[PDB]
């Protein structure tokens, strides 16, 4: 009569055909335009305004898949998409999702699952310890670690524990007072936990960088910004380095910011949402060198380590300041108690991915993945070199190359040309690139991290960007970029 | 050689034995206890203290799985699971969640997955109209729907927006006067939201409900506590009232609750993160009458509505104010595509349309309906059972698929308080059934929520034969002196 919705069997039948329908997407993914080609309402058009009242069976919306929802996909998951940072996905990080979605337990507190609590404390300290951050950060030490969703989150709940820290001891009325700082590359997602955090929209500070610095933030910057704001009667609270910024891969040097920050009683994050998983490497350990003298750090594992969205791996020194600020339970209160320590009550498993992550390829393998996405990258660079119409705008520190096609006010017209050059390079389907505009110079980047890229990818992609430097500069007129 | 961590035919192969692993689990989930039995800290101790070197095979990390990690899982899906609320899953909730972490493209605005924004509108029209919302709710009429993954992100969410459309008009210097009202039955999710959005934490009210109003908030005494701030010089800003409180599941009567709220210009989320999804039937539909008035209104689609954890869904009336409030662009430029970035907290936003979606078509209106009408009427046999043994007593009215109810001793109260912790916790302890408690105007009583999705009647009958075995137990070698510590 009624099939169970959970039916074990019919959970199996139709779970395979899933399974192969995602493996076939895998093996023809190349076939598709990197940038979605459909225009805004396509989709409003092509489905019924309302649910449907009778059953539609899973082979009929596999099919709707294909017409309608793969067409309106940026597959993020080609080889040749390069675009802003990877979507580092792996069959490893795949399977853990699909077991914490089969289990489909609700992380509440320890009870409520036990192992999706422990099994949480000892990757992040496996993490941890092949990152080589200090005990500080480690449960094996005074620290600890939590897995959440996005950056977005593990920055506005440390801010919101330095916020606390802060206001407990001067009193709840100077919130008003509290600066953020950060640089001008800094990621929108500090200013968007300041203005979440109740932090003054006045307050928050994205200190100019310079490309003597290559975009960089200096400690001698971030301390005049300082006493600009203690002679206005402001309150310095939070500074947000970042390893790795999303338009150029900039680096902040972490121990001369913290060397600032105490002078002021600071509370330092490390950004390294893109960056940070690199640093399992030994050579490109040195990026996070400092971070011994900060009070939280933080990556994305589904930016550069293979587990698939979403996964953050947030380490704090004092997890007492966030479950002094993030616990409902009365303040003189106030097992690992994870929902103690980010946005999210009702967590999901997310462990599993960064285990299975961990133990199907082992840190060996894993160094050399990373390895070979800067080693793509270095090729790439090295292909921009060697032709003289291009230009490498800043070094290259992780995987991604920034550039841009030089015409054969001067700046303004290059970005235009670059603009459209780009543009048209897009319009193909062939790859995806974005661009940024640093110190006023618009810059393509390429970010090699797609887990399926190859070599041959990178260099198709080189002879496309060639092909298309050869059309726009062949007919090239100054006059047809100078509006 | 080293094989590329997503090759296709190893995705095939690995998937194909985690789909029967998964099926193999939920036929065989009866047999494990409930809850979980492992002591705190026994994984630590089982695994390495170290990330391995080399790889390790996937025949190798299931056997784990198998005797470390599911020894220590509490089973939500297991039929024998009524605590709490439910982990409402299906299969067609799994297999979305199985495309999105396929095609794991990030929702970080249009451009970067048209389909990922565009399903989503379109699902939440759907569902709305389901709900029969108020065309202010939805892309049709004047506001939108946005999916998101927990009720207290949207509730956070929703009150900055509140937050930030008062403070606009009056100074960004008063955020310290801002008053934030819920009842004392209202889940903790509101106050951590007051918390994280700056709200002084002596301004969270948690106004006192009454066992004669089945511990509803009551807008007289909701209007008594406002006069006070206002006298008092505090800025009412947000009203939460909650359909299915997560105690007693409780029920504030919405439409006198924003009449409070218009006089005063204040916000008014509804919360109806378990509930809600029961009013796509007609019969249910009352329970959110009033939303017409409310601003926004918020429903967990994981805990009632087979999608998966996790999916929160929320309608707003003036999406304009969660842009206002959670937009990096500049404030002149959020003042005039979906951009569902600027709707909630996350950016790198996940395909979470694809769950709802094919929970909606996959099972149809109807079948959807009759799902959550199971529940209820297996709740309603269950509470049938309680009343024909004269030993219980039901403690509250029952309103969406949860019984409240408590074992009666052959003040009476802390005994009898104490007589049904020792009851429920001998009960789980066998690990047969699951159920957790709470204390609702000083009572301890016993919560049993049927909404796993592979519990049928015979284990809710199950689960009443184990209540009454133990009852003849306890009750049978009942001294007054046992209880009365």
């Amino acid at each position: 009569g009624v099939t169970n919705p959970l039916d074990p069997e019919e959970f199996r039948r139709q779970g395979h055909m899933i399974i192969d329908f995602l493996a076939d997407y895998y093996r023809d993914v190349e076939k598709y335009p990197v940038r979605s080609q459909v225009e805004p309402g396509y989709l409003r058009k092509r489905l019924p305004e309302t649910a449907p009242y009778n059953p539609e069976s899973i082979e009929t919306i596999l099919q709707d898949v294909t017409t309608e929802i793969i067409p309106g996909l940026t597959h993020w998951q080609s080889p040749n998409y390069y675009a802003y940072f990877p979507s580092s996905g792996s069959v490893a990080g795949f399977l853990g999702e699909m077991l914490s979605t089969g289990f489909n337990v609700v992380g509440f507190n320890w009870m409520s699952s036990p192992a999706a609590t422990e099994l949480e404390s000892v990757v992040m300290d496996w993490f941890g310890k092949m990152l080589n951050l200090p005990e500080s950060f480690l449960f094996s030490g005074s620290g600890g670690g939590v897995l959440q969703g996005t950056s977005c989150e593990a920055i506005l709940c440390t801010l919101t524990a330095a916020r606390d820290r802060k206001l407990n001891k001067i009193g709840r009325e100077h919130i008003g007072r509290l600066v953020v700082y950060g640089s001008d590359q800094t990621h929108c997602a500090l200013q968007k936990a300041a203005q979440v955090a109740g932090i003054n929209p006045k307050n928050f500070r994205a200190i100019k960088t310079f490309k003597e610095n290559s975009f960089g933030l200096s400690a001698a910057t971030l301390r005049e910004v300082i006493l600009e704001d203690i002679e206005a009667g402001l309150i310095p609270l939070f500074v947000c380095p970042t390893v790795g910024t999303t338009s150029s891969t900039a680096v902040d040097p972490i121990s001369p910011i913290c060397e600032v920050a105490k002078e002021y009683e600071m509370w330092v994050h490390v950004d390294a949402a893109y960056a940070g998983s690199a640093c399992i490497c030994p050579e490109f350990r040195h990026f996070i060198d400092g971070v011994e003298e900060a009070d939280s750090f933080s990556l994305n594992a589904h930016k550069w380590f293979f587990t698939t969205l979403d996964c953050c791996c947030l380490w704090v020194k004092d997890p007492s300041a966030l479950v002094k600020a993030l616990s409902t339970n009365p303040e003189y209160l106030r097992v690992v108690d994870y929902k103690d320590w980010q946005i999210a009550l009702s967590r999901r498993f997310r462990s599993l991915k960064l285990w299975m992550v961990l133990r199907s390829y082992g840190v060996t393998n894993l160094r050399n993945f990373l390895r070979s996405h800067v080693k793509m990258a270095k090729t790439f660079e090295g292909l921009i070199c060697m032709d003289g119409r291009f230009e490498i705008t800043v070094p290259r520190t992780f995987a991604m190359v920034c550039f841009r096609l030089l015409p054969p006010e001067n700046l303004v017209l290059a970005n235009k040309l670059n603009q459209v050059y780009l543009e048209t390079v897009n319009a193909t389907g062939s790859v995806y690139m974005t661009h940024a505009v640093v110190g006023g110079v618009y810059m393509i980047r390429f970010a090699v991290g797609s887990t399926l890229t190859e070599e041959r990818h990178v260099i198709y992609a080189w002879k496309i960007l060639q092909e298309h430097a050869d059309l726009i500069l062949g007919k090239f007129s100054e006059a047809d970029f100078s509006s």
